[PDB]
């Protein structure tokens, strides 16, 4: 998978994770959330060789269309594949409270 | 949506369907499908501003990274939303038979 241990061993043009660090207060504006400071979200980027495609038809079809006619590229997009939750530290009033953020966190990649 | 009224209108920078079309024979090598001899499979492709993005609490928390912190981008993909399927002509022997081909055609698009 395009998960960090495949990923994080070095810098790749291709379609990777690659590793980010959100800071509530400082990067998205978020008061509300008190704990934690941040976190690491991550992102997908890089480029995507033509049969890295699936799951659709019009992909594959794509995909295969590419491979023959290269010059005319209709490039596959680097896409998150899975997600997972944060639990965070917010407050109702003075009420310390915790609930889950669901799908904040990338863990590996995909090719559209 | 982004979608052939919207897309076709003129050449636009920004996430759009694009026109394509393949010919089964000549551009994709499948000598199975006697009818049609191609169609109209479009593409999806161009720049994604940072608030077209949606669904996933990822890519919202992204978006908002990104509107904050330009220069520092994590930049949104443009992929297919609506697909159509495709009706063919193939043969078992020397009987002509129909079928539909899944997901074949691209009619919108969207930022991921």
């Amino acid at each position: 998978a395009l998960d960090a241990a495949y990923c994080f061993r070095n810098v790749q043009d291709n379609c990777c994770l690659r590793p980010l660090y959100i800071d509530f207060k400082r990067d998205l504006g978020w008061k509300w959330i008190h704990e934690p400071k941040g976190y690491n979200a991550n992102f997908c980027a890089g480029a995507c060789p033509y049969l890295w495609s699936s799951d659709t038809q019009h992909s594959r079809v794509l995909s295969l269309y590419n491979t023959i006619n290269p010059e005319a590229s209709a490039s596959p997009c680097c896409v998150s594949q899975d997600l997972e939750p944060l639990t965070i530290l917010y407050y109702i009033g003075k009420t310390p409270k915790i609930e889950q953020l669901s799908n904040m966190i990338v863990k590996s990649c995909k090719c559209s």
